[PDB]
């Protein structure tokens, strides 16, 4: 990080469509990445980025008591957040974003999620006028059809992003296989 202290063409929430049959218990469950594009993508030359689980699970309030999984220290630790529905369900904001000091809105939309079939993402994090976005590709499990990845790179493009901010999810040697 701290290298990308340029933006490119960033998209607000707006340019990005959202699931048209979303549903709170039809996005709760483990996610993992089998892809990943993006401005703010640590896209090297390689792969810097590599998969994790984003876990959204269903809270009282439809607040996700999300589960991400990251290689921290030397070893494996889930890091749990909050994900909560925008002013719409479909845009998802942080459950304690809300205290941000520097954040200007964080919002993600995602274009298309299935119980079955794969998901795409695009996230939205603006902090200090920089904005910072990527569109992401979750599957259903470790076992997503190269047809699917293929679509996300072409939906990082419809944002205006490029292959060299586009990495491919590579398969974590550490916990994260929930």
């Amino acid at each position: 990080q701290d290298s990308t202290q340029n933006l490119i063409p960033a998209p607000p929430l707006i340019s990005v469509p959202l699931q048209p049959g979303f549903w709170t218990e039809r996005f709760q469950g483990r996610w993992f990445v089998v892809g990943l594009a993006g401005n703010a993508v640590q896209k090297e030359r390689q792969s810097r980025f590599t998969m994790y689980s984003t876990i959204y699970e269903l809270q009282e309030d439809n607040s996700y008591n999300v589960t991400s999984i990251l290689v921290r220290g030397q070893g494996c630790r889930y890091w749990i957040r909050t994900f909560v529905p925008s002013s719409r369900p479909g845009q998802f904001t942080l459950g304690n974003i809300h205290s941000y000091p520097q954040i200007q809105s964080y919002d993600v939309q995602v274009a298309d999620t299935d119980y079955d079939q794969f998901a795409m993402v695009f996230f939205q994090k603006t902090s200090e006028n920089k904005q910072y976005f990527k569109v992401t590709l979750y599957g259903r499990t470790k076992g997503l059809s190269d047809e699917l990845k293929e679509r996300f790179v072409s939906f990082a493009k419809s944002l205006g992003l490029k292959d060299n901010n586009i990495v491919f999810s590579v398969p974590t040697d550490q916990c994260i296989d929930n």
